[PDB]
């Protein structure tokens, strides 16, 4: 019922898989009409399912990021689709595209093709590596882009194998950055009358996520770690003088405050190895849950390293109202929250080509 | 010279550390006037060196120095907010209210003011009231799951992904709010919790517990590891011929995609047997020439020197002539204007005279 930021805006979404569609989902949550353009028979990600005992399989990649969207089914190689897409684009505020560089141009749907017809059209491109040269022309997925951008650095594994982060951080981060860039473009148009071309590379996002560590190499705080306890590990960050002193008294080790090895913070960094040893000797007297309870009650930053299975059952997780029901299946909402409207949609994903008679 | 999306907008930035200032930096790049509010001595992050935390996210901002506990600074902030379009704040829940600078305090005076709050855990109740930093929020949101360590220690990701992702999400939400105000006349309160962002980055992994593909990994070679993803039927087949193992294509253990996943341990031994005859660099060259996804697992020291890194124009220089400092630009790019700034960070309190 209440107004949403993007009411009245129409988005043509050519993207597949996760990053581009998440950006589409963010736009939907903000009130835009987002029209998926899929290959005949539907997007391939519709078929990639996970087993749910006693129930139809769950399209774990497709369903969460295409709720409340509309769908047209079209074969982009034929002349008929080209014309339908050109007519559909004349009515659009935004085009979202995530093919590898050069594709849309070969189809006759490039930024120049579409923008010559519609001077108010915002054109947004998401690629793996940028399309700025020969090395950046390649297709990629999360796992390979993450590793090529350096995200395995400094994480030792038992076998000496590079550590591969087991969630799709580059995809999901890229989705939000693209959404950000579309929003900026919409504002640019609204205020200045300029309809822009926007480009986001997953590689650039990944580099950005590691910017501080990368920076030391562009130019030729303890205790803050996980620690053994009597039972399980505890994560503690207490390196600011007030917190550090507080910590030493709380674990029953006042001697550490004035120990010349640990008294100043720089000493804590140089003698970092000795410090974790002293802390773990002291932390041995309680379980991690007990230490977490004690340290938090005294205003120190500490927590358990929860597993995914544990996270979803914590009181904090329940408190933040992070889930929605899609008719039933449970999914996670987009992170940004607003007071004057709810940035969620209850609608299910569209069936493949559901709105062909409506838009073609 | 050319118009920028946020020309004419003024932002009041109370944020510290990485997450919030990154959002401010995006706003600067998009043309906004962003005014930092710092402690009298200057933000603490100015001193944590050389300055890996402060310099990259505060270029082109202006700076005022004030002690927020005093009534004089309180009044100065209230007058300044009367002129502002956006407030960015990243203290723990309840803090700004205690200073008399909460959303109702500021929005009562300025009905067009957008108020944006970045917290660690949300502030929606008792559990989400705590302060936090990247490392602790990441572990509490589940980001150590499924990563085995030599010593059995939980694996802590050594870069600030939750901070930097949160900044972009905040920037996104501020942009949405600006459009909301522009089109619907609503000046909103915006909230982004780092925990919520962290949950979102892991959404598919979390989702399996709310309701209920090979080869794609790193592999040993003669020298170094190679990362390969070739699990799609057409790609799987190409890989087998290129590494000299046509027998693997029809091998009952590996012929179907589901089989490769079940027998991934055997698959890995067979693949590494073949990959042992060449260096990782050699395999990357060969596999890419044939349209397969493969790369080295570069270190940070290596990434910066690659031809790919150079192609994408990812760095900018801060200062003039010699002894400039190199930083990384924000990722989104635009044709009608450059989302970059040359200007250096402000000195502590540099604009005290102009704003207070």
């Amino acid at each position: 019922n209440p107004a949403k930021p993007l009411d009245g805006f129409r988005v043509l979404d050519f993207t597949q898989n996760v990053a581009g569609p998440l950006a589409g989902q963010v736009l939907v949550d903000l009130g835009a009409e987002v029209i998926k353009v899929e290959a005949p028979g539907g997007e391939a990600a519709r078929q990639i399912t996970s087993v749910l005992p006693g129930r139809p399989p769950l399209a774990t990649y497709f369903l969460p990021n295409n709720r409340g969207k509309k769908s047209v089914t079209v074969d982009l190689t034929t002349e008929q689709a080209k014309q339908q897409m050109l007519r559909l684009a004349d009515t659009a505020d935004v085009v979202l595209e995530a093919f590898r560089p050069g594709t849309m141009e070969k189809l006759g749907l490039g930024p120049d093709d579409l923008r010559s017809r519609n001077p108010n059209l915002i054109y947004a491109r998401l690629t793996a590596y940028g399309g700025n040269g020969p090395h950046g022309s390649r297709p990629g997925i999360d796992l390979v882009v993450a590793a090529e951008a350096g995200m395995t650095t400094g994480m030792p594994t038992p076998e000496g194998k590079p550590q591969i982060i087991p969630f799709q951080l580059v995809d999901n981060a890229s989705g939000h950055v693209l959404a950000q860039a579309v929003l900026a473009a919409l504002l640019h148009r609204e205020r200045n009358g300029v309809a822009d071309v926007v480009q986001v590379a997953m590689y650039d996002v990944a580099v950005g996520l590691q910017a501080n560590q990368l920076m030391m190499h562009l130019n030729r705080t303890q205790p803050s770690d996980a620690f053994r306890t009597a039972d399980g590990y505890i994560v503690i960050s207490a390196y600011v003088p007030k917190h550090w002193q507080k910590l030493c008294y709380l674990i029953g080790r006042p001697d550490l405050v004035e120990d010349q090895r640990f008294a100043e913070q720089r000493s804590r960094s140089i003698n970092y190895a000795e410090l974790t040893a002293e802390l773990e000797l002291a932390l041995a007297s309680k379980t991690a849950t007990e230490w977490v309870q004690l340290l938090q009650a005294n205003g120190l930053m500490a927590c358990l390293a929860h597993t995914w299975k544990q996270v979803v059952d914590t009181p904090l997780f329940a408190e933040n109202d992070l889930t929605l029901e899609v008719g039933t299946i449970t999914v996670i909402r987009t992170p940004a929250r607003y007071a004057s409207f709810r940035a969620v949609v209850t609608d299910p994903p569209p069936t493949a080509g559901e709105h062909n008679a409506v838009f073609l």
